[PDB]
């Protein structure tokens, strides 16, 4: 598997039209599946991470986008990088997008960091895109061998024991850490339950503890679950992606939360921004904007 191949083909469309698609050999995809996989499994399942690092939220398939985002925020291994989840599904390239990251989470594994959106679930991205863009491309197998390795992806993450990381938020039954870190993987994602909500739900300023949630599945949560969660925890923020929100970011009960969205323009359609999230040593917070282009 020749790793700096594959970065430096997929690197090369820089600075050209988005469209432009990278096709690499299927054996090399399967193969940062595969690689990839191994690494999640070696490394727990919620994340102890340090500062400084960037934070990005949902990606979809954009890939002009991601490169963007990599071209502002600084190649690894220049920056540490966490990334929320939701990197294929709605965007055009979600191949191009998930290869990318997998090829550098194999390259620099202890720098480089994804965690597990409700997208990287068959279920969900055999409606929403990936399936079909995988069996036009290249055939089926080959988008199964995707949902293995998507089944090892870890779920959430704390920086230096204050920043609480999840892709969707909280959930009602979520009372200890240790619930997160005895969740055994390879795993899919159920109907309902803690890792169907810390995947799922979104925060509500006009609920008061637990509500239903619109996608039809888990709860949204008020300000009062957010506060009473950190201060339980000892944690300062809540960090999570999941919604479009018109900025690229935006604070949820006095800065407790925040949500970041970094696909620009999401589905051509919204006319909102990307958002990227420095978090220094002293973990003061830095919001790079990024406008559709
Ligand atoms: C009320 C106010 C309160 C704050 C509130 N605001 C929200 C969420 C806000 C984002 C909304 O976003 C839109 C547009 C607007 O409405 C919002 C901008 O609405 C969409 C979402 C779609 C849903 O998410 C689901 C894909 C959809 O329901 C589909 C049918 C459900 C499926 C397949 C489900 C359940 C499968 C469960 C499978 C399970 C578990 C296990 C297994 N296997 O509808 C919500 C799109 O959102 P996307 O982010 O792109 O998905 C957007 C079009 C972008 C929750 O509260
Ligand atoms: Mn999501
Ligand atoms: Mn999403």
């Amino acid at each position: 598997l020749n790793i700096d191949s594959i970065i430096q083909r997929l690197l090369e469309v820089r600075g050209s039209k988005p469209g432009k698609n990278v096709q690499l050999q299927e054996n090399e995809i399967r193969g940062l599946c595969l690689k990839s996989r191994e690494i999640f499994l070696s490394q727990p399942i919620l994340l102890e991470l340090e500062a400084p690092l960037k934070i990005c939220g949902d990606i979809h398939g954009q890939y002009y986008d991601l490169l963007r985002l990599f071209e502002y925020g600084g190649f690894p291994p220049e920056s540490n990088y966490l990334f929320l989840g939701d990197y294929v599904d709605r965007g055009k390239q979600s191949l191009e997008t998930i290869c990318l990251l997998l090829a550098y989470k194999i390259k620099y594994p202890e720098n480089f960091f994804l965690l597990r959106g409700n997208h990287e679930c068959a279920s969900i991205n055999r409606i929403y895109g990936f399936y079909d863009e995988c069996k036009r491309r290249y055939n089926i197998k080959l988008w199964k061998t995707f949902t293995d390795c998507f089944n090892c992806l870890p779920i959430a993450a704390i920086v230096d024991e204050k920043i609480f990381c999840c892709h969707g938020g909280l959930s009602p039954d979520l009372q200890s850490m240790e619930q997160i870190r005895r969740i055994m993987r390879p795993t899919d994602v159920p109907d309902q339950g803690l890792l169907c909500d810390l995947l799922w739900s979104d925060p509500d300023k006009d609920v008061l503890g637990w509500g239903e949630n619109d996608r039809g599945v888990s709860f949204t949560f008020g300000a009062e679950v957010v506060a009473k969660f950190l201060h339980k925890h000892d944690l300062d923020l809540i960090c999570r992606a999941h919604q479009v929100v018109e900025d690229g970011y935006e604070f949820f009960a006095k800065r407790q939360l925040v949500t970041l969205f970094s696909a620009p323009n999401y589905c051509g359609e919204f006319d909102n921004a990307g958002a990227m999230m420095s978090v220094d040593e002293t973990l003061m917070c830095s919001f790079q904007i990024l406008k559709p282009a």
